């Protein structure tokens, strides 16, 4: 009685297939011009931070310990804002380095300098190797795996699950001393919306690698980002390391990209003294350091660490909106079918959407046809190859709900007429 | 008669007398530094407004873009086009950054040993041994670069209209030579500035490496003493022009004109190597603070805006200067101990001793209370093969503070002197 579309016989799937061209039709006829590729703020999460505009503002540049952040030194950012995250996230200051605004900056520079110099466990710089491979949990972030990409690291795909990456995948591969490291996004994984348990991170921290230099990229992009009034665990990652006896494994990192200002935030690098130190090392050669007056700003836009939270439940109340109709129109349209299945985050910037495999990329030429942009096929995989052609990225939270209703209900008819012709 | 002409006797008299004075500074207990090349508290007021800047509902560059965002690599068109108009040059030469011009030259020279750059056969990483020229005396931060790099660096003479350029033509014979450091517009130390002449022959001299790379650090662009503003080179253009289009990676910042560490930096250059560095910026991360740049913006208006600072500047750091030179002057001038610069534009005095003292005066001046650079500071591995030279950098105390510890370095330079005599 109920019946999925691969199970149609012959006949009802042609009719079927009939049936959804002219479905296609009608929406090719709407000649609509709608985007669901963009993952950042819309503008009225952005006006939340109006009043940083003005900060720390005329006459206010002292930092909490009396440094003049107007001139010139330090290397660690200034000790109001790294005081705020290390409250926020439950960790002990000395952990917390504030950079300017880019982790991605960071997150490429430590690769950068273990390729050049060597990281301060390695025996030799990364870039002596024959091969360097790493783990890329998927699907993940198109802009981790373009880093790993542009260094020519062989790059490792393993499945992320809704407790973290595979670990008895990952416990095998970092027996190959080849394996350098591995990309994760521990909370609302983007674009999975999954998260590490404390089990998983308690393995990701006791593992034994080969590499003696093995590096894990705790990307913690989303720590406080929820859609809901519960703020996710923050796992004090680099403790858990400690606890190991592998204290310097993890380079853990956050932002205030979508917090504040998408591009003018301030970063945040987590890690172990031994690595701070050689960090710094490299990073004082760089410069002379970072940006020490946008750090007094959000030092003063937010307060303290409840100040961080309540933005953070001013984001939630903009953005549930957008991803409820997201959720609901795919269940309206394609539940009955068995063609889709799709993540329902509590947190992060994205649904994941997989759909026929062998069908992604019909999908979004598909809506592409029909005026709607929709992320390629593959975006969330190494080397953009999605092997089973089935992965698609929707970002809710950029356009008002009403584009997102009629964008959705587009891309539902998409899914439906690749799968018809897939299976007639 | 010249100190080095008094005879065993009066340089011995001398030497007592002069001990016993060392002897009165040090009891004075002294808490004093001419090593930062910082501006002063009084300078950085200038710019109190920028720190409320761009203030509540101002966020589009003039262009349209939302400055709020994400995107964008080379920095709003506000700020290209005011440093541009500043500078003198096409706007499309210009790229805005972060508040660091340091991070940007770290950046290509790191990413021509991992990669190339634009025209190298092969990265700076595979080659035995990569070699940078560096005039001196000249700028720490920037030979601890190469150093950090692991690169050999070979000294050239920094003359008062640029290097020493038949010494740099004939090194750059060597296919080794990857590239050189210059600061061309009142150079960090000497305050000198490269002529015409000499850019021309930099943008035209043959060099044996396809992918050669001159630094053109023009951090003290606009950074006048007197308020006449220096030349600006079209660096990048003579290179063009010469056919060695891709040779010039030039720079330049705010640190100095509105906050040190909180400014704007640019990176000025080839658009073959505008693509080169936009291309690798664009993985490691999604671009620069553009608030920050529009917020750099709305402070000065225009090119115009940013001279009108320069000379508050100017007002503020010139009278520092002059007493610095006043009592080198009314100290020093008569013994024949000592030279200095007298510099136009920038942020430092060069001071050279008697050769084989100046690690001596650092240390007198530390046991009394005066932090100096140390010697070779100013030198590729701290090493000034003369142990003369030394930096004053006046830009930061108050002028009282200023005489007491010149005339405490007098003190020192003179017992330092004395010393290598008797
Ligand atoms: C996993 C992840 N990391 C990093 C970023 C970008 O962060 P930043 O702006 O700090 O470079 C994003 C985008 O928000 C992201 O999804
Ligand atoms: C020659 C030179 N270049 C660069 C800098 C530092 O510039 P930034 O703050 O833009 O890294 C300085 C210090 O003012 C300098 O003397």
């Amino acid at each position: 009685s109920s019946v999925s579309l691969q199970d149609f016989d012959a006949e009802r799937i042609g009719l079927f297939h009939e049936d959804i061209k002219r479905k296609f039709d009608e929406l090719k006829s709407k000649n609509l011009k709608l985007d669901l590729t963009r993952g950042k703020p819309s503008s009225e999460q952005l006006d939340f931070a109006d009043e940083l505009l003005a900060l720390p503002g005329k006459g206010d540049f002292k930092a909490a310990d009396g440094t003049d952040v107007r001139n010139y030194g330090g290397l660690d950012g200034i000790v109001d804002i790294r005081q705020i995250w290390a409250d926020l996230l439950g960790v002990p200051v000395e952990q917390v380095l504030a950079g300017d605004a880019s982790s991605l900056n960071i997150m490429f520079d430590v690769i950068s300098w273990s390729y050049i110099f060597g990281n301060n466990d390695s025996v030799q710089p990364w870039s002596k190797e024959e091969t360097v491979k790493w783990i890329c949990p998927v699907p993940g972030y198109d802009r981790h795996f373009s880093i790993t990409e542009r260094f020519g690291f062989e790059m490792i795909s393993v499945p992320m699950n809704e407790d973290g990456p595979d670990m008895d995948a990952v416990e095998e591969l970092v027996k190959n001393p080849q394996v350098k490291g591995m990309w994760v996004v521990p909370v609302f994984s983007n674009p999975t919306g999954f998260t590490v348990t404390e089990d998983v991170a308690k393995r990701l921290s006791a593992m034994e690698t080969a590499a003696p230099d093995f590096r894990v990229v705790w990307d913690n992009a989303y720590a406080v980002h929820t859609l809901t009034d519960e703020f996710p665990e923050v796992i004090d990652i680099v403790g858990l390391g400690e606890a190991a006896g592998n204290p310097n494994r993890f380079w853990a990192f956050t932002s205030t990209s979508k917090i504040t200002l998408a591009g003018a935030g301030v970063s945040f690098f987590l890690t172990s003294a031994e690595n701070r130190k050689w960090y710094t090392g490299h990073a004082g050669i760089r410069g002379i350091g970072p940006n020490k007056v946008n750090q007094l700003a959000h030092a003063r836009y937010f307060g303290d660490a409840e100040g961080v939270r309540a933005v953070m439940r001013k984001h939630a109340a903009s953005l549930a909106p957008k991803f409820n109709k997201v959720l609901e129109i795919l269940d309206s349209r394609l539940a009955e079918y068995g063609v889709a299945q799709w993540t329902v985050p509590a947190g992060g910037y994205f649904i994941s959407l997989d759909v026929v495999p062998g069908t992604a990329s019909r999908v979004a030429e598909l809506a592409k046809e029909a005026g709607i942009a929709l992320t390629g096929a593959g975006s969330s995989y190494p080397l953009r190859q999605d092997p089973e052609n089935k992965n698609l990225r929707l970002a809710p939270s950029l356009p008002p709900v009403e584009e997102l209703e009629v964008a959705m209900d587009g891309v539902a008819t998409c899914v439906l007429l690749a799968a018809a012709e897939h299976y007639a």
